[PDB]
């Protein structure tokens, strides 16, 4: 029982609703476990859904998520969340426009450097989705383009291995185009890591998922292509661990 | 990309949380206001075929706090169309049985079952048939109010007039245990004409629905048994002969 096709404007009210608790905590300095849920229940009402990221984007969560960034430098899980978030809107092609604005990708470049692999991962990942869509996309600086990209490759080597799995996939398929975006080896290294990483951490689920969705030929396209040593070391590992 | 595996449950269950908050402020604010009945479509909505959020409902002071709605806000029957659609939601879930058989609720529910509005005494019928149904064993509370109100159900159903649609639905089979309830009529007779109110108006939909999910059994077993309430058995057979 319920009211026909009436649940397309309340998942989209509850976006609206928990914008609004993110405003009133970060008003308040609460870094609570409200807020901490509200942050969490964006990252995962935005997972793998480009209306809710432009429900999102269309309230102001944006400018609303740098004021949070903003107000809670060292909380590390708040941070996290946010840039979890913000990975998914990174992924949808559309709005990569709308994330074409120097004061976010300060924001971001700045967590990069940041010496929590589970904050650094993200925002990471937010730089090679976004550096992945060409030159001709960055409608800002290619002084930061290029430097972002030296950035995030010399980044990913410094993590160690994270002692908990950091991140959840329901697929794979994003980072089948970063696989050939050989031209930017930064954006093919994060994507190699990440998806060593979960394969180590919980082979159970990933291994099956990565063989099915097709991920093993954009593998072997490495293994074989002058590339990148670090990106082709990955490369034959994840590989290895199966072949 | 999302926070851990299994993560989503737990965020629906804080919405629904966050939601019931925003349900408290705006009864103590004594304000009818645009998210407010957004809110509660909302809880509404999540509680459609989902045992665990009606539980987690339960679970948030849900029911005290809908009835302190109902209780404060009399006039705005679209608000109390909203708390009983869920609390209908509720009603269908039979581990949830015993959490409904409060004296303060099923004395209020008693009374908006004779509403003027269909839109609003529906639902309320909704949540008595879904109670009578399991039986006298499991009614807790005033075996005579049990009485009176199966026979107040047959009553408000009769005096119905028809719609211009107050309810979807994604199954029929919570109804399908209602049609079998030949000892209480008022439980099938608020089945049948259900099933064809949503048929009447949106056949398309419905009618097929009914057919894949077995109802014509359920119908056709109505239509021989020999001894049925005759106002169940009428609306029975004209269901079956909109298809029939």
């Amino acid at each position: 029982c319920f009211l026909v096709g009436a649940q397309l404007g309340t998942e989209l009210f509850i976006v609206r609703q928990l914008l609004q608790i993110v405003k009133q905590k970060t008003n308040q300095n609460s870094v609570d476990t409200t807020l901490k849920f509200t942050l969490s229940a964006l990252w995962n009402l935005t997972d793998e859904s480009p209306t809710t990221c432009r429900h999102f984007i269309e309230n102001q969560g944006l400018e609303l998520f740098m004021r949070v960034l903003e107000s809670f430098p060292t909380e590390s899980s708040i941070q996290q969340k946010v840039l979890g978030l913000l990975n998914n809107i990174a992924e949808v092609q559309e709005l990569h426009s709308e994330l074409m604005w120097k004061d976010f990708i300060d924001h971001i470049s700045s967590l990069l450097h940041s010496v929590e692999v589970e904050v650094s991962y993200f925002a990471a990942g937010i730089i090679a989705h976004l550096i992945s869509r060409g030159e001709q996309a960055w409608t800002l600086s290619r002084s930061q383009r290029n430097s972002l990209l030296d950035d995030l490759h010399s980044a990913i080597l410094k993590w160690p291995t994270p002692e908990c799995e950091m991140v959840a996939y329901r697929s794979f398929n994003p980072f089948f185009p970063l696989l050939g975006c050989f031209t930017t080896p930064g954006v093919q290294l994060w994507a190699v890591w990440a998806m060593q990483h979960v394969c180590s951490k919980n082979p159970s689920r990933y291994c099956s998922m990565l063989i099915e969705e097709g991920g093993l030929q954009h593998l072997y396209n490495i293994k074989d292509h002058h590339t990148d040593p670090h990106v082709q070391q990955i490369a034959v590992a994840i590989l290895d661990s199966l072949e």
